């Protein structure tokens, strides 16, 4: 009663997450929804209910590239219309290059078609400590507190001194593991424009009170970057709702297994916030393990990620803005 939980909401969510996470014949699926003004859990699912995967850990992959983006506009590496060479090159052996080869993109480009490369070279122009520093603002690397078994289990690089790999790496979210709250914690200071709150499951009155992590101006200036995944030419596409604009991101992960080797088992995200004119809501989708053919977020999580995020809208009766 005092709990944050929408249960119009948690109904909708455990309903499409059931339906995709059999539809793609996965192991399991989660959903996070977070009011992105007030840190409130609004839904927070496992499909199926038994498979606690809101507080199993993962590799982030490619959504952690809008804090890459955001830290090399502050550290003045890009401006905002900068176009980045993203041919594919080598470090020490190791191929870096993109699922789709371009010689050049903008920094809106670089989201759109989620650019390795891009991400990389702004990695290597800034110190290791700039990435660490953005991604432990955002709360990677600090537990979440809902008191939730598992909650604290993520991996954190506390290293003094990197590799070239392992720096390119990091900027496209390899070498550190967060939990589906941790991620939806990340979009819910993208949504509120550089302020973060730990996330709550008790209901609170507004305005909360925040911490401020990033400038309002660099964080806005990648959401409206980050309008282009959901456009034609961008990787979650298949997530886009009539009347609205979101601002999402896409990521597939190949799993890691304990020795630290990469296994062909999959997982797939789309992580993002709505409106994206004025962000009410963020929403993390994860599906563990799909198995029906398809394993890109884009195919796999981007369509639930639409049909949820569309669901909520209507719900909360909230303007279009498109
Ligand atoms: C550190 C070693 N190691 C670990 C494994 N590994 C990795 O799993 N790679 C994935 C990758 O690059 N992931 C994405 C980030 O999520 C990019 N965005 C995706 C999206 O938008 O869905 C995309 C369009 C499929 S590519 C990948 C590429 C292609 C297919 C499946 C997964 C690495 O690359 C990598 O170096």
């Amino acid at each position: 009663d005092p709990l944050s939980i929408d249960e119009r909401l948690q109904a909708l969510v455990y309903r499409e997450l059931n339906n995709a996470v059999a539809f793609n014949k996965a192991e399991s699926g989660s959903a996070v929804l977070v009011d992105v003004n007030t840190g409130e859990v609004l839904a927070m699912a496992n499909s199926p209910g038994r498979n606690r995967t809101i507080t199993d850990v993962f590799e982030p992959g490619s959504t952690v590239k809008p804090m890459v983006v955001m830290t090399a506009l502050q550290r003045g590496v890009v401006r905002e219309n900068s176009v980045l060479n993203t041919i594919p090159y080598r470090i020490n052996g190791h191929e870096i290059k993109d699922v789709a080869r371009y010689s050049e993109l903008t920094l809106t480009g670089v989201l759109q078609k989620s650019s390795n490369v891009g991400v990389s070279k702004l990695a290597l122009a800034m110190p290791s400590s700039a990435l660490v520093d953005t991604y432990s603002r955002f709360g990677l690397g600090k537990a979440t507190n809902l008191g939730l078994v598992g909650e604290r289990s993520g991996l954190y690089p506390q290293k003094q001194r990197w590799s070239d790999i392992e720096r390119a790496t990091f900027s496209f979210g390899y070498g550190l593991m967060v939990t589906p709250l941790q991620l939806a914690r990340v979009y819910a200071t993208i949504g509120s424009y550089g302020i973060y709150r730990p996330l709550s499951i008790t209901k609170v009155d507004p305005p909360v009170p925040g911490e401020r992590v990033f400038p309002e101006s660099i964080v806005r200036t990648v959401v409206h970057m980050m309008e282009s995944v959901a456009l034609p030419g961008g990787g979650g596409v298949k997530a886009a709702i009539k009347g609205y604009r979101i601002a999402i991101k896409t990521g597939t992960a190949k799993k890691v297994g304990p020795d630290g080797r990469y296994i062909n088992k999959y997982i797939a995200y789309t992580a993002g916030v709505a409106p994206a004119s004025q962000p009410r809501f963020a929403l993390v989708v994860v599906i563990n393990d799909p198995q029906a053919g398809k394993y890109y977020g884009g195919a796999v999580s981007a369509p639930v990620f639409g049909a949820i995020m569309g669901g909520v809208l209507r719900t909360m009766n909230i303007e279009p803005d498109a």
